[PDB]
C-alpha cells in the first residue's frame, strides 16, 4: 500500500551464497574476473552495488561466462529479458561482433539509464534496441511478425522469475534451432533443494516454488537439451532441438 | 619411486565440496542431470564410483555442461588429456557429430578398458583414437606434424594437475583460433582461495599451489580469453584469440 515501498532489506536471502565460502567467491572474482572485466563494466557494477536492488545484479563471474558462451557459439542476434542497470546487456554487447543486434526488454527504463552512459562510453550502444514494456506482450507481438531469418541465436532470461515458464513457451519459437536460452537464478539461493523453507519473503517463497516447478519442466522438455550450472545464483542453459 | 603412499585413501580433500550444501548438489543431480544422462554414462559412472580412484571422476553435472559447450560451438575434432574410465570421453563422443573425432590420451589404458564396454554399447567407439602415453610427448609430436587445417576445436585437460601450465603452452598452438581449452579442477576443493592450507597430502598441496599459479597465469595470458566456472571442482574455459 501507500508508504515508502519495497526494499531488498525486506528479503531473507540476499546474504546467501551457493558456494561454500565468501572467501572462495572473492578468490574467483579477484583472480579470474576483475582483471578481465571491461573498465565500463567495472564502473557500471560499482554504481549498481550502491543501488536499492543491487541483489538483482548478475554476478561478475557469471558475466564472463555468458560472454564466453556468446563468443564460442558465434552469436549475432540476441534477446535479453530483464535489463536492470545493464550489466549482462553491456557484457553481451561487448561480446557480440560489431554488427551484432540485441533486443533488450525491461519494464523500468530508469534502471537502464543508470548504465546507459557506460554502454555509450564502451562504444556499443548502436547494437541495442531497448524496449520499455512487460516482456510477455513484446514476445507475443514478435511471434506474429518474426520470420525465420530474424530468429535469435541466444536469449538471456533474468526478469520476473515466476514468469519463466511462460517466457519459455515463446522463446523456444523465437530462438533458432541449435540456439541457446539461458535462465538465470535457477538455484534461487539454494532454496530449491528444500520442499519447505522457513521465513522467506512472500515473493522469495513464490520464486522457490516457481523454480522447483521450472527445473522439473525443463528437465522433462523434449524440445531442448539442458545443462544446469552452479555459477552465480545458478543458471540453466537450454539448446533448442526442433 | 620410494616414498609415502599416495592412494585416494591417503588424501584429505576427497569428501570436501565447493558448494555449501550437499543437499543442493544432490538436488542438481536428481533434478537436472540423472534424467538427462545417457544410459551408458550412468553405467560407466556407477562402476567408476566403486573404483579405487573414484575421486578423479568428472562430476555428472559438469559432464552435461561440457556436452552443451561442444554442441553450441559445433565442435567436430577434439583432444582429451586424462581419460580414466572414460566419462568425459563418452560425454564428448556422444555430443560430437557422427563424423567427429577425438584424440584421447592417458598413461593407463587399463582404466579406459573399464569404461570401454559402455562406450561400445553407446555406438561411438569409432570416434575415439586412444593413445596410451604420457601426454607431453604426444603433444610435442603433434606440434611438429599438425597443419593449420587440422587444428582442434576443443581440448579438455583433466590429467596430472601440476603439468597443466606445460600442457597450455602446446594447446594454445594445437587448438584453432576461436577454439576452446577447458582445464578441469581449477578450484581444487576450494583450497586455492588461501595462501596456505593445513592438513593436505603432499600431492594435494602440490596441486593447490600449481592451481594458484595456473589461475594467475591464465588470467594474465593475452593469447586467450577466460571464464572460470564454479561447477564440479571448478573449471576454466579458455578461448584462443590468436
Ligand atoms: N514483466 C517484466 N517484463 C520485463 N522486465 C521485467 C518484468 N518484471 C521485472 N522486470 C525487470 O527485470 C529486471 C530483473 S534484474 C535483471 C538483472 C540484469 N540482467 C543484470 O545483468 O544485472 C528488473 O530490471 C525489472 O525491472
Ligand atoms: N602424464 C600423464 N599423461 C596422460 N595421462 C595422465 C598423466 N598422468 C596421469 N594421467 C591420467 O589422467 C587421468 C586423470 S582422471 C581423468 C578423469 C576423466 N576425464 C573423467 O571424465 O572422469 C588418469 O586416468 C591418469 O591415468
Ligand atoms: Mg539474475
Ligand atoms: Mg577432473
Amino acid at each position: 500500500g501507500p508508504g515508502m515501498g519495497a526494499s531488498q532489506d525486506d528479503y531473507a536471502l540476499i546474504h546467501k551464497n551457493i558456494l561454500h565460502s565468501e572467501d572462495l567467491l572473492k578468490y574467483i572474482l579477484e583472480t579470474s574476473v576483475y582483471p578481465r572485466e571491461h573498465e565500463q563494466l567495472k564502473g557500471l557494477r560499482e554504481v549498481t552495488e550502491k543501488h536499492e536492488w543491487s541483489t538483482a545484479l548478475v554476478a561478475a563471474d557469471e558475466g564472463l561466462f555468458l560472454s564466453m558462451l556468446l563468443k564460442l557459439m558465434n552469436a549475432k542476434r540476441t534477446i535479453e529479458i530483464g535489463v536492470y542497470t545493464g550489466y549482462s546487456l553491456l557484457t553481451t554487447a561487448l561480446a557480440l561482433p560489431e554488427d551484432g543486434k540485441i533486443t533488450a526488454i525491461d519494464v523500468n527504463k530508469s534502471y537502464f539509464e543508470i548504465g546507459l552512459p557506460f554502454i555509450q562510453k564502451a562504444g556499443v550502444e548502436h547494437k541495442i534496441n531497448f524496449i520499455e514494456s512487460e516482456a510477455l506482450p513484446v514476445l507475443d507481438h514478435m511471434l506474429q511478425e518474426m520470420k525465420e531469418e530474424d530468429l535469435y541465436d541466444f536469449a538471456f532470461v533474468d526478469a520476473d522469475k515466476p514468469n519463466y515458464a511462460n517466457y519459455h513457451e515463446r522463446l523456444v519459437k523465437l530462438v533458432r534451432v541449435g540456439g541457446a536460452i539461458v535462465y538465470d537464478n535457477t538455484l534461487w539461493f539454494g532454496t530449491v533443494a528444500f520442499p519447505e523453507y522457513p521465513g522467506l519473503h512472500p515473493e522469495e517463497e513464490e520464486c522457490r516454488v516457481s523454480f522447483r516447478n521450472l527445473n522439473k519442466l525443463l528437465a522433462a522438455d523434449p524440445r531442448v537439451e539442458i545443462s544446469q550450472v552452479s555459477i552465480g545464483d545458478g543458471l540453466t542453459i537450454c539448446r533448442r532441438l526442433y
